[PDB]
């Protein structure tokens, strides 16, 4: 006698009225873990369109407690570990973004997602026990976009933005698994006289680790800013856990100091004066 979860994808990120069902997601990897924390059911699904009645059947057998555990978009932008039934556990690195030395494949144009589910149970069929079970689970994205300007800077092509996380790697559920920092590709313009602009897209951004967001002049190597971007974040309105897309403004002025250096006094984030200085 066959049996399984029916699980139903929305995105509900916390601020959001309605659930939504994003087209973004365009495939899943939705693993099922035991009482224990051991892996009981691997599943991939190509073609994912997500919607508000679509469901997708994970495979179990034995009765009992499940969780489910779910990702989108998992590319090979990604280093993928052990994946074994009946001994893969839940807190085992899945993941790790692929890297050449400490920088990041890049990443832009690419979403990625992660769910967790309630707990689900099969019950004993003999009994009053049904069918298969149903359940919902809600994909928040991880990735996040990030866009930082350099202001009133003489030469703002000698500068260079740079992103380093320890967000490029992460267990079976959707927690970042310890790692070295990763530095992620800036991909730039100078936009202005004054002004250079760059773009990156990174992972997951939460405390608990490096998020060290940092300005350089390139000709000598002489680091002139460098600040914890979820730090500076939480010191709102800007909250982590329901947005992804950073537009970041740092106003850069000459030190007045011996050094005939510049500095940066004053950090906007999504149109908030987070710190002068």
């Amino acid at each position: 006698c066959p049996r399984g979860v029916y699980v139903n994808f929305y995105s509900q990120t916390e601020c959001a009225e309605n659930p939504s069902y994003p087209a973004e997601v365009a495939r899943l990897n939705v693993y099922a873990f035991d009482k224990d924390g051991i892996l009981r059911s691997a599943n991939v699904f190509e073609d994912v369109q997500l919607s508000a009645a679509k469901e997708w059947l994970i495979p179990l057998e034995k009765d009992g407690l499940y969780t489910i555990f779910a990702w989108g978009n998992i590319d090979d932008h990604y280093n993928i570990g052990e994946i074994k039934i009946g001994e893969t556990t839940k807190q085992q690195v899945l993941m790790r973004l692929k890297q050449d030395g400490k920088w990041a494949t890049n990443i832009d144009g690419t979403t990625l997602w992660y769910a967790t589910s309630p707990v689900v149970e099969l019950k004993n069929m003999e009994d009053g026990a049904d069918q298969y079970i149903h359940t919902r689970a809600n994909l928040r994205e991880y990735t996040n976009r990030v866009t930082v300007s350099v202001d009133s800077l003489p030469h703002p092509e000698n500068y260079e933005i740079k992103l380093a996380s320890s967000n490029g790697s992460y267990r079976f559920d959707g927690t970042v698994a310890k790692a070295d920092s990763t530095y992620y590709p800036g991909e730039t313009k100078v936009v202005g006289d004054s002004t250079c602009r760059a773009f990156f897209t990174t992972l997951k951004l939460e405390s608990g680790h490096e998020n060290t967001l940092s300005v350089t002049h390139k000709p000598t190597g002489r680091e002139i800013f460098r600040t914890d971007l979820v730090g500076a974040i939480l010191s709102q309105n800007i909250n982590l856990r329901c947005i992804n897309d950073f537009d970041i403004r740092l106003v850069a002025h000459h030190c007045n100091c011996p050094d005939d250096t510049y500095v940066v006094v004053q950090i906007w984030i999504n149109g908030w004066l987070i710190h002068s200085y």
